[PDB]
C-alpha cells in the first residue's frame, strides 16, 4: 500500500485546518500512513491564480524534505472569478499562467518527490457569490478550469486525480449535496471519507515505489 | 477484490437475459461476487434516449435498495439513429439531453451508491442497418457517442469504464470479432468473459 | 502482480540495447517476471511513420507466440519531423496513418494477445535537431503526436500509457533532465527504474490476474 512519512498539503479551504468539517481527507490519511510528519498548506478562499493567496507563489513554503506533495486547487479560480486565461498564458494574472508557474516551481524544487493535482467536485449553486453549478461571474464553466488543470498537468508529467469525474458525487444535485456536503461547495465528514478513499485508491495505482507492507 | 451483495444492471441487449450468448458479464460477476441478489434491467434494442425503450425512464425499475449499479448503454444509440445533440441539451429526444436525464436520476434516488457508466466495444458491421463500423444513419462515429457519454459522466461524478478505448479489442477487426463476438455487435460467451474481466479491475482500481 | 512470460517490445532507442543506458524498463521487468523470452525490438532512431525503419512495417518481426505486445513510439517522429497528418488518414506517410496501419496489424494477427502503448516523456531541448521542448520542424507540438496516439489507440481499444501525463517528470525542467535522463531525449538507469514502475503499475490497474 501506499503511504509516505512527510506529506506537504497545499490546497484551499477543504485542505485548511480552520475548516468546516472537522475531520479532513489528509488526517484520516496522515492517520492511516503514521507519518513523521504532516504539513498542512490549505488556506480558506486561496485561488491557484493571483486574486488570492495565489497557491502560483505559497507553494514556496513547501518543506524542502517534503516526501510527497498534493495540490487541491481551483474550485476558488472558478467561484472567486480567475481570469481564466488561454493555454500558453505563463503569468499569474490567469488561471492557466499561474498553473504554469506552479507546476515549474515544483518540479524544479521538487524534482525526484511524488506529486499530484487534486481538482474538486462538482459544485452546486447555494454558497453564494459565483459559486454556481452553471457558470461564474466571468461566464465559465467549473469544466474549464478542470480541463485547464488536466492540459496543464500533463505538460509537466504530474498525475492528475479528477474528484470531478470520478468521486461518485455532484454537489449540484441537491440528494448529494445533503449527505456529503455542508453547503453544495465544501466536502463534511462524510465527503472527507470518500475523498480519502479516493485519493488512496489513485496513489495505488499510480505509485508503485511508495508500496509499502 | 471489489464486490457487491445487490447489484443493478441497467442496459440492452448486452445485458438482457433473452439471446445470443448464454451467459453475460454480469453472470460472470454475479457468481464471483457470491450476491445476494442481481437484478437485470436490460431490455434488447434499448437506447439512452427516447427511441427504444429509454432508459431515461427505465432507471426507475431499478430496487430502491441497490448496492450498486452499473449503466451500460449507448451502442443502439449509436446504431439505431438516435440524435446525438450537444452538450447543454436537458431533452431526452438526443443523446447528450438523455444521459442528463438519467444521470440525474441516478445521483437524486441513490446519492450513496456506487455506480458506473460502461461504454461499449466499438462494433463491426456485420448486424446491418445503421450498425456500421464507420458510421450510422446521421452520418456520426461510435466515437462521437463515445465522447458524449465521457463528457456527460464527468459533469455528474459518475466512473466511466470505456471498453470502446480499453477492453483490448474491437469488433471491426475480423479477426477478434470471429473469437469474442456473435455478429460484430453482441460479445460471445468469450467476450462476455472479457468485459467481466475488464470491469472487476476497473472496480478494484476506483473503488476500496 | 500482472505478469507475462514472453513479451514483446516494439520501439526505438529508448528500448533498443543499443541505446547509452544499461538498464532498460523491459530488462527490469523480464527480471521480475521470470520471462521464458523478452524480444526487445528497439531499433535506435526509428519512427512509427515511413521514415525511419518504420514500425508500421516492422512490427511484422513480433514473434507469433508473444504472450504481450508494448509499442513504445513516437518520440522520433516528433524530433525528427514525420508529418503528423489528421485523423483518418491511411498512409504511413503520416504519423496518424501509420499508427492506423500499425493497430490494424496488430489486432489482426495478435488478437488475443494483451498490448499496450507507451508515450514518451516530454523532451528537453539540449539533444539536437527538432528535437526541441517547445516544437519540432514543422511547427507541431510534442503533445500533438500525443494527442494522435490517445485517439488512435482508443479506436481499437488499445489501452494507452501516457508516460508524458503521468511519469512524474518531464526532461524539459533542467532539475528533473539531469536527474533522470542521459541527454533530455534518452532516460538513463534512474529513468528506466521510474518508467518499469509506472508501467507495473499500469499493468495492474487494466489487467487482471
Ligand atoms: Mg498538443
Ligand atoms: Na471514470
Ligand atoms: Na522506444
Amino acid at each position: 500500500h501506499v503511504s509516505f512519512k512527510r506529506p506537504a498539503w497545499l490546497g484551499d479551504s477543504i485542505t485548511a485546518n480552520n475548516g468546516l468539517a472537522t475531520v479532513h481527507y489528509h488526517d484520516i490519511l496522515a492517520a492511516d500512513w503514521d507519518v513523521e510528519r504532516s504539513d498542512n498548506l490549505g488556506i480558506s478562499g486561496s485561488t491557484i491564480g493571483s486574486r488570492y493567496d495565489a497557491m502560483a507563489v505559497r507553494y514556496q513554503a513547501i518543506p524542502e524534505d517534503a516526501d510527497f506533495i498534493a495540490v487541491f486547487g481551483g474550485v476558488n479560480d472558478y467561484g472567486r472569478d480567475q481570469p481564466l486565461g488561454q493555454y500558453g498564458d505563463c503569468d499569474m494574472t490567469t488561471f492557466y499562467g499561474a498553473l504554469m508557474m506552479l507546476l515549474t516551481g515544483l518540479q524544479t524544487n521538487w524534482p525526484t518527490v511524488p506529486k499530484l493535482f487534486i481538482s474538486a467536485i462538482h459544485i452546486g449553486s447555494d454558497f453564494g457569490g459565483s459559486f454556481s453549478a452553471v457558470t461564474n461571474g466571468l461566464g465559465y464553466r467549473q469544466s474549464d478550469y478542470e480541463a485547464a488543470i488536466a492540459q496543464m498537468t500533463a505538460d509537466y508529467g504530474v498525475p492528475h486525480l479528477s474528484l470531478y469525474r470520478d468521486a461518485g458525487m455532484t454537489f449540484a444535485i441537491p440528494a448529494q449535496a445533503a449527505i456529503y456536503s455542508v453547503d453544495t461547495l465544501h466536502p463534511n465528514n462524510a465527503g472527507h471519507r470518500v475523498i480519502a478513499r479516493k485519493l488512496q485508491s489513485f496513489l495505488d495505482s499510480h505509485f508503485l515505489e511508495h508500496h509499502h507492507h
